[PDB]
């Protein structure tokens, strides 16, 4: 005997209909916990703290947030190896995985377009036979740049690069405004299987407007994946926003919309989900988690 995975339950995942299945054709929902930077909060990403999430949290999702700029990979390419440590652990222990070209700043994802078709294909090459491997291949594009002009024309040079190498597992796309404008996507969608589009709410700034532009997407038969959410503001400040969280929780479940909160760091923000100086390696008790990750962790304990 043995405890069930995710993976070893689910196999390789596929869009079909707009919906997030399993490899029965089932609808699935993941449900875990984004790092934060690889390059400043890396020593929580490891085998240990996955394996803790995994059997504590109920997590079957994990992902890495890899910065391209603010010291991340694009000057600092070591952190490729925190990726890969977690992509292996996540294998060993029978989760999924995200791998996110964290964009943010740098807030068009043309910007660093080469070094991120080859980390993809390199990452594809190596880890795209294995169905755990999820592709977010632009985090945030933000400030004005826009799907048809730029973010679109990204996803058709990255999507060849990845599927040459790995030709079903999903990529996501992030969207307009920080991945909120999933209904410019809707509108002009990629004609390719297992393609997502990424939405990130924040609660204490997000809620219905932005709910109704996912159901606006969702109807015209795109699928959603919100590959990052916070129970703060969109700064990372106040609350959290525990009602307007739960609000959220409950549409995404209501809409089988998979889902991965931000973060996973004893980062003094009040989105985070450790207290101050909390194990790298799990094993937390209540006492260790804050107010927003005690929140976070009974959410994935449901059901
Ligand atoms: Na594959
Ligand atoms: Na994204």
């Amino acid at each position: 005997h043995h405890g069930s995975t995710p993976v070893e339950t689910h196999g390789q995942l596929s869009v079909k209909g707009g919906q997030l299945v399993d490899e029965n054709g089932k609808p699935v929902q993941l449900r875990g916990m984004s790092s934060h930077g690889l390059q400043w909060f890396g020593d929580f990403v490891n085998k240990d703290s996955m394996k803790w999430l995994r059997d504590d949290w109920g997590i079957n999702v994990f992902r890495v947030a890899m910065y391209t700029a603010e010291g991340g990979y694009i000057t600092n390419p070591s952190v490729k190896n925190k990726v890969k440590e977690a992509v292996e652990a996540a294998i060993d222990l029978g989760m999924y995985v995200i791998i996110d070209w964290h964009i943010l700043s740098d807030n068009d994802p043309n910007t660093y377009k080469e070094q991120a078709k080859a980390f993809f294909q390199e990452m594809a090459a190596k880890y795209g036979n294995y169905p755990n491997v999820i592709y977010e291949i632009c985090n945030e594009p933000n400030g004005g740049v826009t799907w048809s002009n730029q973010i679109k024309p990204y996803a058709e040079e990255v999507i060849p690069a990845i599927r040459a190498n790995d030709p079903d597992n999903i990529i996501i796309v992030g969207t307009p405004t920080w991945s909120q404008d999933v209904h410019d996507a809707a509108d002009n969608p990629l004609p390719y299987s297992n393609i997502m589009y990424a939405l990130h709410f924040y609660a204490g700034t997000h809620g219905q407007s932005l709910r109704d532009k996912i159901d606006y997407a969702l109807s015209k038969g795109v699928a959603i994946f919100v590959t990052e959410w916070g129970t703060s503001d969109a700064s990372g400040n106040g609350g959290p926003f525990l009602n307007e969280s739960q609000k959220w929780i409950d549409f995404m479940n209501s809409r089988n919309i998979s889902w991965a909160n931000w973060s996973l760091s004893d980062k003094s923000e009040t989105s985070a989900a450790l207290m101050p100086g909390a194990s790298p390696t799990g094993g937390w008790t209540d006492s260790n988690l804050s107010a927003s990750g005690k929140f976070v962790r009974e959410q994935i304990r449901r059901s």
